[PDB]
């Protein structure tokens, strides 16, 4: 329903990590990728309680966590309903 997709995220990067990102807005469950090997890609889907919050934590794109910077895709009531 309402998700955020995060993208380039540091190798080392923990879901606590991706919590302090969107502070003070509270995730409700973090999704994170692994790759074939095991290892993780960057990549991680956010789920808020609204659309609202949602919307909200659209404003910490291109925001860094550590030293990379953060792509970020709303998942959340598109207009063509």
């Amino acid at each position: 329903m309402h998700f955020v997709h995060m993208r380039g995220l540091p190798f080392q990067a923990n879901a606590q990590d991706i919590i302090n990102f969107f502070a003070p807005l509270k995730p409700v469950r973090i999704t994170m990728e692994y790759s074939s090997s095991g290892k993780a890609t960057g990549e991680a889907d956010v789920h808020f309680e609204t659309h609202e919050d949602a919307v909200a934590a659209m404003l910490k794109d291109r925001s860094h966590v550590h030293h990379r910077y953060i792509e970020l895709f709303l998942n959340s009531c598109p207009k063509g309903k």
